[PDB]
């Protein structure tokens, strides 16, 4: 779940 995934980015 990496942050590029995430929905802040």
């Amino acid at each position: 779940r990496p942050p590029g995934f995430s929905p802040f980015r």
